[PDB]
């Protein structure tokens, strides 16, 4: 509350620490998916069903330019990529199963780096 503050958490590293998360996500075999918005003129359906699209490029260009408050905000949009994968692709297609490995293979880095 006013003048009664927890002990400062050192998050002057997290900006790094997020961008060589999302290299390694960006470099995964598994990424093809998710490197690039999904071209709403050419996938049906798209549009109206994710109202939020969100990719790994999109993710980049936001951290880049300091449109991520705190690392919170950057855990979000990345689950947000798998949020709509799984909302729109069924678990036993290739796309389905990409999103459930790099979920599991963002949360391990996630842990890791920051619990």
């Amino acid at each position: 509350s006013m003048s009664v503050k927890k002990p400062k958490r050192d998050d002057s590293k997290d900006l790094a620490l997020c961008s060589m998360i999302l290299t390694e996500m960006e470099t995964h075999e598994d990424a093809w998916p998710f490197l690039l918005p999904v071209n709403l003129k050419l996938v049906p359906g798209y549009k109206k069903v994710i109202k939020k699209p969100m990719d790994f490029s999109t993710i980049r260009e936001k951290l880049s330019s300091g449109q991520y408050p705190n690392l919170e905000t950057f855990a979000l949009d990345v689950r947000l990529v798998f949020d709509n994968c799984e909302t729109f692709n069924e678990d036993d297609s290739d796309i389905g199963r990409a999103g459930h490995n790099m979920r599991k293979y963002f949360e391990k880095k996630w842990t890791d780096t920051f619990k």
